[PDB]
């Protein structure tokens, strides 16, 4: 059962139950691309925010009366509240402005207010989606406000407190270990002594300096384009709109939003979402790498490195009986690469503005809110589920630092390098100590040997 | 409400209603990664489609009863059927392998097989999830395969006649259009005629060339894994499993589905995915081009080019009255920047095998399905709502057409390049015409002019 | 010390002893971008096939004289034989059709055909650049064409054959291995057995599988525009110039070139580039996982897991003496992580023509090529100095196969996956064999354990 | 001709004048992979800042004799001098630690030392290149100390300096252009006016932008590794070497260089090249859709847009005579499609690290050296020979505004946006004005239609 609503293009056939009109029908029904209603929530969560602040500024400027602001008001608290959810259809794969989007806000807020006021749905709204509730507005500068307000929300309040959090036990793990020697390796090869501590004191600082990174890029982020409207010279919006409506916005969410200071930029690029995504990047192949050696130190339990132990939190395998395998490690690699794809994307997108408009704006807005959230998502589940359960393998770890060659290295000031490289190769070539050769060639006495080559006092300086 | 199922490693509390069991239930509590129940529908499906498979070869190499068989086989066809959608609550951010999804069929076929049989939830089933459901499998084989059987069934039902569809649309219109000249544009400047139906035939060869490129990769991608079990080697697997299986997943598919050539190559790598979506990210580069040329020839209507005309199908803008997008274009361009992306992570992805296993499959997965849908889905709607409706704006055609300095090329095989360049910077910086500055100059005379310089003669 | 040539614009100051003229000095000073004449060799070189094959053409089709085409075929002899490589100062990052480069060919050809024919530069050569040299012809088919020749050739005899030829060690690698039975490893964990020979079989099949992929895009690849001149419409061509330049080509070449099918898809994209350039980056990647499983193998050699020995062809460190490090296996996966970017390249200037021509040329044919050069010379480099001398540390190979506890799944088809799971975790827990702890348990018979749990017989079907 | 030269595997036969030793020639033999001496000469020459810090450091310290060092510093300043190029053979598809290139300035300064000392070439070598040139060293701090002073140096020096400069012309060129009223377009559809100055000042605003997001990655690329020697633990360092050699290399570069605040981060990863490589695609995102608005904007003549004229600096076509190409952005659009590609070559090689050591250095190396030398130089290009003499084509400009039918968009706020659209499809289907259809609709008199529909006060707010 559908009613009759109208556009300025004619009439549609829209579910007669539901809050939305012609515009949203229309592209409900233009755009079978992808599942339904794809276009992310944080998206209509951030138009409520907007709509509302939009409505406030206009009465305070003195264009929209206190009457149809207080029920805007209470239609986008509704939102806000996911009260109505279903009311948001439209795909990511819609108009690159987002316009039809924009439009779905619009005409659910005015058919809403009108019932919320008494009216009955279907019967033209004494809210107009146009004149009222995008009064002041366009897609250009909403859509692009929406895509900032979520982007930094997410990134402030999910992905940078995921990210502290393991950075955290990180560091935590690199004092607990300050003490356990290990064999490094390099090229995959045998290598000189460091501490589980400094090895993870290299994974701490790796996310210290990918969480400066992000921070870097909130002053941008920050930035809201509402009040450039169509092309950025702020048509149709009074005089001080652009400043009243962030500090609105700012108010709403308790986040330090500002106007743009470049509509233009704001509205022709998305420049922001490409700095800030880039640094989302960054952070994801940190913690690829960091994964990546969790689970090589843990391999095995037998026929690996096996130098720690991790939390053993389901059955490996189907056919293989007691195997468990580092499986938060791998959702962790598998993240870190959709990120790298998503910054491909988000990239292309970001260089293929066409004059006063960048048309790639949900395509760029998903795939953010994408990295955003998934980072966030797999730093908790990794920290809980294996970072903090990692505990060294004390014997294994002995086992292979007392193994490497490569300890002759400690030998280099005392007979230099030709010297200690003749000791290992004839160690490597007989299946002998480095003690062992050192004696026989004559190089070094039993004794000084015993001083030179302590693999605890080669995990610092001279 | 919750019940007790038991894995190898202990007691879990599972919704007491739901057909999963220990290890699904540790995985949907374990992995809160995106939102919940994010493996592809597509990956269940295949999923079905292979443990039936199982069953049958299992019964017919005789190490499965029929009994089991059939039990196991019903639960499937519910599966096909899409009756048990909301037993498969997991993410595509699991374990690498799979396993996860792998253990939710076997614990899902298993405890639905026992109520089939007549007995309860919460009782020991008279099929074993890892004995009977996953006998002669492994995650390591059986994922693939599902990533396979997916791939190959979207790409062959969905992904190349939308792309065949679009093809033929650009081809009629290349035919429609064969006889409307208008002006080339080479580094975006004026340049030489070509016809409207030329301009088209190109669009229509590019997909025609990636119709061609994703049909070569089909050849690997039909290939299945399943019969390598653990590490490729077969271990546990009846002898002919491997020719058997795939013959049950062709016959019940409808699709030609062969045994992998190398089980190793096949758990190792997802190196098929690779090649196929390479195929679809050309087909994607092709398809921004197109949509590109269509909004950029559609620009206007004063202030671009506004060579042709395209079905207006909704309002363009809120604040701007009566205006009109090219929204269909701007949905495919989108689409193609998606599967560039996906493209990178897939690629990636496929470098990152570890020995014996790639454990990365269920984001290569997702992101192969999601191009091969998307790609589907745009060249259905672009069809549909853009290119089907394209008409040439005739006036302005011509009037393009006629301002073009670079007519001046016709005259080089009469005055030489170097004369032609004189008389069209001559235009250019008097504001003139070709003929006025060619006879001004004393180059070409007004009948020779009229003579060489015909548009229509420019187009081959 | 200069000479004055002219063009269209006016006079320009050329050094009085080089071949080209006006345009290609305009763009060597108006581009000063990376080093000087990156433009590759082998599109120049291409460009010297295709003038010629254009000269003979249009003498065969009455629209040149022959005394013409034999000064400009000579010229093009010259090109080709490597005699003028000085004469060719251009970069890659010109015009994006190549125009500058077609004129660099245009007025070499011109001067040079004029002195070999008695005159001096610094005269008006008796063959013109544009009408003579460029007869027939546009940069907008002349630049694909040079790129299609120069990557089909350096695919066919350069990339194709480098990939075989380690294709074919890998292969032989299989065979010689064929009874070395080893431990398997998924998720890096110990896994059942397979033979050093099936896990080399793996990296055979890649390579074949590969070069089917790149030898699928060839009947693209072959496809040359040269005829369709300004926009396609092959404009200022004779009659069937399109079908005879294209044989000279294929003669000259001797590789089997045909025109181009539609010659709007050839001058508005280069989605061959994209189809070979997408097989190349198939293998990259299989090359990747390939070199990088050796390293993992050859690590240690005592930390690590040691199951192969691979030559040692240099000192590995500058500080820790007698280290050994598989540096040929590095190169791989560099070349490999180059290739991958080559192809974000390719598919982002794929993407971006505008009408009737693509203007990325340039930087599609440099990252094209490349990829096919560095993919040819990093297979021949690993083939030689790492994939041919690749042994197994037999005794090593044995521990770490015997120390699997995932050998129980021999057992599954006798006691099932939960007494099996048993046997595995009791061994685990108590770091004993599951030997001891299947006779410990009762669950299995030193007898049937013997007969049924034998590695040897775990590397195939039941 | 030949000399022995000799390392700890053996000896090698070394081009007799050449002052290289084993390793050098060992890799120059065994990486056979793209063109001959690939490695950048930016990284030789932080190498040669680098290897003369550590001397005098070593000196300051008391481990190396100052007669020593003075040798080091003497072969350091040839290098820096350009004098040795010809001494640097090897390629970037090397180990992936750069040793070999470690090596290569070990062995040229130890010989060209001794020759300097009055040796000869095939003797033994006064200096060591082991035990002196790379005392208190490994390849795994040296590298990346070489990549930070490399990148460091050509991103404050060129790539910084070039986008500033550019960035002020479109800045100048927006004030030059403040008062001049053109159509927008979004979705390349006619739309409502701004300044081209406004539009000018989007592209302005993207560069500033930029370059903040640059600078906010200059603090952690600062950050030398030098120090942490093989694995990161300063084995074989005197106490106070790192910060000491920092001071060196600030002191002999002027650039604020400082020791790494994690030696395991500053060796095991390239964070900080993935972080700063980020900031420069960024940019390069942002010079592609600002090219591509110019060469928009400048298309026709006479049959595209045409509201800007850029200078005509070279004939644009073969084949078309007078043609006029916009070729300095077709540079700056490719240069931007290379440096995306770089991105993802960095950002797959800076995931890639295993342990204590990343081991893609020279890749990671070249294709950041490559982004930001190209930005530099197409920036300048771009500058001098096309945004310094953009220019309004003011006839054209006003040809294209005056028509637009969406300054529809001023009667908005007067008759509601329902009213505004019939005035505008009724003009659309009747080929008539907005004015003539505003009053024939009866919605508008002459006197409200001429005072709300102004284009010049559709720049600012209401």
């Amino acid at each position: 059962a559908f009613r009759i609503e109208k556009d300025t293009m004619g009439e549609v056939q829209v579910p007669a139950d539901k809050y939305w009109a012609a515009q949203t029908e229309r592209s409900r029904n233009n755009f079978k691309i992808g599942p339904a209603a794809s276009m992310p929530h944080e998206i209509i969560e951030a138009f409520g925010y907007l709509k509302k602040a939009a409505a406030f500024a206009n009465t305070d400027l003195g264009v929209l009366p206190a009457e149809k602001r207080d029920l805007i008001g209470q239609a986008c608290d509704e939102i806000l509240a996911r009260k109505l959810d279903d009311q948001f259809p439209l795909v990511i794969w819609q108009t690159g402005s987002g316009t039809q989007s924009n439009m779905n806000l619009n005409e659910v807020i005015a058919n809403r207010a009108h019932v919320i006021n008494g009216g009955k749905l279907g019967e033209k709204s004494i809210i107009h989606p146009n004149d009222d509730v995008n009064k002041s507005q366009s897609s250009n500068d909403t859509y692009p406000t929406a895509m900032h307000i979520a982007a930094y929300k997410k990134v402030v309040e999910a992905t940078i407190p995921a990210v502290e959090r393991l950075q955290k036990t990180l560091a935590a793990k690199a004092a607990e270990f300050k003490d356990v020697v290990k064999i490094g390796r390099t090229h995959l090869m045998d290598a000189t002594p460091l501490t589980l501590g400094q090895e993870f004191s290299g994974y701490a600082a790796q996310l210290s300096f990918g969480l400066t990174a992000i921070k870097n890029t909130l002053p941008h982020l920050r930035q809201l384009a509402l009040g450039g409207t169509a092309v950025g010279t702020g048509l149709n919006t009074p005089k001080g709109y652009d400043v009243k409506v962030a500090e609105y916005i700012a108010k709403f969410t308790g986040l330090p939003f500002i106007t743009a200071e470049n509509k233009f930029e704001a509205l022709a690029t998305h420049d922001a979402i490409v700095e800030t995504h880039g640094a989302l990047k960054q952070v994801a192949m940190s913690l690829f790498k960091i994964a990546n050696d969790i689970r090589l130190l843990a391999s095995g339990p037998r026929s690996g490195i096996g130098e720690i132990l991790i939390p053993e939190n389901e059955p490996g395998c189907s056919i293989m009986p007691g195997k468990v395998n580092p499986t938060q490690c791998e959702a962790m690699t598998m993240v870190a690469a959709q990120v790298l794809g998503n910054d491909t994307t988000i990239s292309f997108a970001g260089s293929q503005g066409h004059f006063e408009l960048n048309v790639f704006k949900p395509v760029m807005a998903a795939n953010f809110l994408q990295s955003a959230q998934l980072i966030a998502d797999v730093c908790i589940s990794f920290d809980e589920h294996c970072a903090t359960g990692i505990q060294p393998n004390t014997p294994r770890i002995q086992h292979l630092l007392d193994s490497s060659l490569m300890l002759v290295t400690a030998l280099n000031t005392h007979i230099g390098y030709e010297n200690a490289a003749k000791i290992a190769k004839t160690a490597h070539k007989n299946g002998t100590t480095l003690r062992e050769e050192a004696i026989n060639l004559g190089l070094v006495s039993a004794e000084d040997f015993d001083k030179w080559v302590v693999p605890a006092d080669m995990v610092g300086s001279l």
